[PDB]
DNA sequence: TGTCCCCCGCGTTTTAACCGCCAAGGGGATTACTCCCTAGTCTCCAGGCACGTGTCAGATATATACATCCTGTGCATGTATTG
């Protein structure tokens, strides 16, 4: 794709760019970490030639990942030949593979590895729709998040990754749940440990890499990889477009092949879902109010077919996520977890999430005081017969034996007493009170939640425009 | 308490003090005298002292402007370790 020139060449930034020839792109990033001896390090090299002059050089940049480090500009006044032997060589130096065959990379012990890079109008649209199409396909604030993503939270310090960089990773943390699924904490552990941290960079500032010894580690992992290939399939989805659009917002709409209708306040949709939104607002979660701005009717290619209308217990449950991602939830609908994934992360397995608690869903919108606007998805999920679960065990899927969903069982939950319908959905309206499920062997689960496993259980129905309004703060 | 060097103990080498004596004449030491300077006298008056007197230099706050002490603080740097 677009081959972007490293910015802190500054004097070659504007009038140079990376060498490229068919596949073969000279750039290239090299991550090297041994916990066993504390090393974690990075290596980047790119072939630059200028644009203006011919001209070609070999940057190099090295240090620790996140700190930015010692660099060297070799110009060559265009001794193209030269310059390709050199890098070609220092690559062979530092990973023992020959750059040249780059497609069959193998990483050897006590040397770096390698990773991959992506290195008239008449604009006819309702105008809230234009207004929540503006708020998720803004460009400008998705590369701010990738930004805050490198330099806020240093999850990807050098920069973005691929899928099947991601797939590696993933690799990496299944080798990581064999080992830990054994206990052993001797060498073995380590190298997995070393696998990981090379695969997936992290800054630990000076603190030995620690191991990843419990499972909660596992899953924050797990949630950080999730995130990353969830900016990955934002930043392939927001891709512009020409051919006269006028609004290229109508062909990112087109690019979300889901319609979405603007609901009146007074409609009785509008009504009971602010009445759903509201009722069920955990109170638990008293920092913040929520106010139903807007909602709209959500009609997305394919479901239809695919619904399980046959199986009963058929009700409409909350998803939230951050502002951002929503693009692509809209353009493909909900997954499922990647099956290379550890299925150890997931307390009580793999499969797509629901709550029926507004405020429980809603936390993993986070929504902030500056940034006030976040989304709550509606789905009608057709649970069928749950298994009960009253502790967590992360292989739940194998006890369903003809059941169609799983149902963790929460101290505070709604009673079916209050429930009511719409469309013929089962609509699980609040207050929550006491359950009478409680464990005289272990912990009592907070709150109920709702798991699904086939993706075609699930249909989108409306996507709810919601004012987070948070409080005092001192 | 520890250091080290410098002063002590001692035998040695060199020098001039000391011892014994002599000799020259400058000056100390003696004598006599004489005159002028001071003692002695007396007189006279103004310098100098006791007593008054007034003011301004200095004594007494008084407020003020530093100058000083004292403590705390933030920081460029020495060390650790890695690419």
């Amino acid at each position: 794709g677009k081959a972007p020139v490293d910015p802190e060449c500054t004097a070659k930034v504007g009038k140079a760019h990376v060498y490229c020839e068919g596949n073969d792109v000279y750039d290239v990033m090299l991550n090297q970490t041994n916990l066993q001896f504390n090393n974690n390090k990075y290596y980047l090299i790119q072939l630059l030639e200028d644009d203006a002059q011919r001209n070609f050089s070999v940057w190099m940049r090295w240090g620790r990942v996140g700190k930015m480090g010692q660099h060297s500009l070799v110009a060559c006044s265009g001794n193209l030949n030269k310059a390709k032997e050199i890098f070609q060589k220092k690559f062979l130096d530092k990973t023992k593979n020959n750059w040249e065959d780059r497609e069959k990379f193998e990483k050897v012990p006590g040397k770096y590895d390698m990773l991959q890079m992506d290195y008239k109008p008449e604009s006819q649209l309702d105008l809230r729709v234009q207004e929540l199409i503006k708020l998720i396909c803004n460009v400008q604030a998705m590369e701010e998040m990738m930004m805050e993503m490198k330099y806020n939270t240093k999850k990807a310090p050098l920069g973005k990754l691929t899928v099947a960089q991601i797939k590696a990773g993933y690799q990496s943390l299944k080798k990581i749940e064999d080992c830990i699924r054994a206990g052993q904490h001797g060498r073995a552990l380590m190298e997995a440990c070393n696998e990981f941290y090379t695969r997936i960079p992290h800054d630990f500032g000076l603190r030995t890499p620690p191991l990843i010894r419990t499972q909660k580690e596992l899953s924050e992992k797990i949630q950080l990889l999730e995130a990353l290939g969830d900016i990955e399939i934002a930043i392939k989805l927001v891709k512009t477009e020409l051919q006269s659009p006028e609004h290229p917002l109508d062909q990112h709409y087109r690019n979300l092949h889901c319609a979405l209708r603007p609901l009146d306040h007074e409609s009785y949709e509008f009504k009971v879902i602010s009445q759903y939104l509201q009722s069920t607002h955990a109170p638990t979660h008293s920092d913040y109010t929520m106010t139903l701005l807007d909602l709209f009717e959500v009609e997305k290619d394919g479901e239809k077919e695919a619904f399980r209308e046959d199986l009963h217990n058929r009700m409409l449950l909350w998803h939230g996520s951050r502002m951002s991602n929503w693009v692509g939830i809209l353009s493909h609908g909900l997954r499922i977890a990647p099956p290379e994934a550890p299925i150890t992360g997931y307390m009580f397995g793999k499969g797509i999430y629901f709550a029926d608690m507004s405020s429980k869903s809603a936390n993993y919108c986070f929504a902030s005081r500056l940034k006030n606007t976040g989304l709550l998805l509606l789905s009608e999920v057709a649970l069928g017969q749950c298994n009960e679960l009253l502790e967590a065990n992360p292989k739940a899927e194998g006890l369903l034996q003809g059941k169609h969903s799983t149902k963790g069982l929460g101290k505070m939950a709604p009673s079916s007493a209050h429930f009511v319908t719409l469309n013929g959905s089962t609509v699980p309206l609040g207050p929550a009170s006491d359950t009478g499920i409680l464990n005289p062997d272990g912990y009592t689960l907070n709150y109920n939640e709702y798991i699904v496993y086939n993706p075609n259980q699930v249909r989108m129905r409306y996507l709810l425009k919601v004012q987070f309004n948070f409080l005092q703060l001192w």
